[PDB]
């Protein structure tokens, strides 16, 4: 029976001992999942890479209802098809409608929102009783907020999302996690109707522009703001931790952008839980030779992203926080057909949230210690359950 895949790490910030094991082992290897199937965990860099780009993976079983399972999720089961073509297209519809969103152009544009936005809830936070924990009172408000602003979805409507959003992460209780999918779902299918109505700049309003029926944007607006919501969230939060235990790289790079800028590569290479780091399931539509084993039909194939950035034929002593690594070849954004479509909005708000932060909270410390950071456990992206911070 393969090695089982932990409900989180032993500690914060440092990859758990099981991965760093099963990375020695193979660099495709067998596993068992949290929902107790077997599948092949990519364990290295190289090879990690050249799967991103095979073809033979996909969102598609034969028989998805019975296919190996990566976590016990009616999220996960939304995603797989039983045809691969039709996966193929809708996966290729889903990019090309969303992609446009996320240009170079269209992030310069989100800037001031963004900034305006964290600078408003930072106002707030630094008058808040101490210790405070910034997960609560900064970086979910912070990510709900801007994602909520992009993707239209009004401020008197988004009273119920920090709710919703975090049941559908539940591993725990699968019909409380297919009820709440369906509420966000309806929810924003009716918001899309009355976008197209009275459409505003946002992307709810430019899909309307393509996409003729309500019923198809809603999901699609929806999985965007699961997609980005904790994931900000989590790497605004450890991004704080790993620069109160290195303060003289954290003051170099507020000092020079160039140094934030690969600040934040870093904070996206490193500042992770130290658990499994895969996020989505993938089958085989076909046999894959690699790394002398073969990956059947059908089989589920788990891509860890957080593994391979400590991948040392890659990086130099991987478990080093250093800012100054570049190039910086991490691949916690995927690479390919599957590349994180957010990955521009998501390097801006780390970057705008390390730096306002910083500036007006500039002896910012942990309330306690890292070991003491209680990495949350039976969910989809949890990070921390709070960060209590000073200053
Ligand atoms: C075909 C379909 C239909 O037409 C439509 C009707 C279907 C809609 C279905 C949507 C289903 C969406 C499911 C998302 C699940 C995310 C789980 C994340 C878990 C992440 C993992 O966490 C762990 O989990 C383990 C179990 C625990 O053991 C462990 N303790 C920890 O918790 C790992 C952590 O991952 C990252 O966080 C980022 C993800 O967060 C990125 C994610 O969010 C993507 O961005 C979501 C992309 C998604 O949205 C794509 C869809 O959009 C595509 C799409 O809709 O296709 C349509 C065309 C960052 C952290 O550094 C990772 C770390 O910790 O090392
Ligand atoms: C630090 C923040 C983020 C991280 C670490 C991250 C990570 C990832 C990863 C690893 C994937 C590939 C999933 C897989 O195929 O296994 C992905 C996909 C995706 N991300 Fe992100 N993401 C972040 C932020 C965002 C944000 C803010 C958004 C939206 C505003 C977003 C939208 C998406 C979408 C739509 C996909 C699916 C792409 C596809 O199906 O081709 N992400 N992300």
């Amino acid at each position: 029976p393969p090695p089982s895949l932990e409900d989180a790490a032993p500690s914060v910030l440092r990859l758990s001992p099981l991965l760093r094991e099963l990375q020695m082992r193979a660099p495709v290897t067998k596993i068992r999942t949290p929902a107790g199937d077997e599948g092949w965990l990519v364990t290295r860099h190289a090879e990690l890479k050249q799967l991103l780009h095979d073809e033979r993976l996909a969102r598609a079983h034969a028989d998805p209802a019975n296919a190996p399972r990566y976590v016990k999720s009616p999220l996960m089961d939304l995603l797989i098809m039983d045809d691969v073509e039709a996966a193929r297209a809708a996966h290729a519809e889903l990019r090309t409608l969303l992609t446009p969103q996320f240009s170079a152009r269209r992030v310069l544009n989100m800037m001031p929102m963004v900034e305006g936005i964290a600078e408003q809830i930072l106002n707030g936070f630094a008058a808040q009783e101490q210790p405070a924990d910034l997960r609560g009172n900064f970086s979910l408000p912070y990510s709900l907020t801007v994602l909520c602003a992009l993707i239209g979805i009004p401020l008197q409507e988004q009273g119920q999302l920090l709710a919703v959003l975090g049941e559908m992460a539940t591993l725990n209780d699968a019909e409380s996690v297919a009820r709440s999918q369906a509420k966000l779902f309806g929810l924003l299918t009716d918001l899309a109707g009355r976008k197209r109505a009275e459409p505003g700049d946002d992307v709810i309003s430019r899909l309307c522009e393509t996409v003729p029926e309500d019923e198809r944007i809603g999901p699609i607006a929806a999985s965007l703001l699961f997609a980005g919501l904790d994931s900000v969230a989590t790497h605004v939060d450890l991004g704080v931790v790993l620069f109160t235990q290195y303060p003289d790289q954290l003051k170099e790079a507020l000092a020079d952008e160039k140094l934030m800028r690969s600040g934040v590569e870093e904070i996206l290479r490193a500042a992770k839980a130290g658990g499994s780091g895969a996020a989505l399931p993938r089958y085989a539509t076909d046999d894959i030779e690699i790394a002398d084993v073969t990956i059947r039909t059908g089989d589920l194939v788990l891509l860890d992203f957080t593994l391979v950035n400590f991948d040392e034929a890659v990086f130099d002593d991987a478990d080093l926080f250093d800012i100054r690594r570049s190039p910086n070849e991490h691949l916690t954004f995927g690479h390919g057909m599957w590349h994180c479509i957010g990955a521009p909005l998501a390097r801006m708000m780390l970057k705008t949230a390390y730096t306002q932060l910083f500036t007006r909270l500039p002896g910012l410390k942990l309330a306690s210690s890292v070991e003491e950071l209680q990495v949350t456990s039976g969910q989809l992206n949890g990070g921390l359950t709070e960060l209590p911070v000073t200053w």
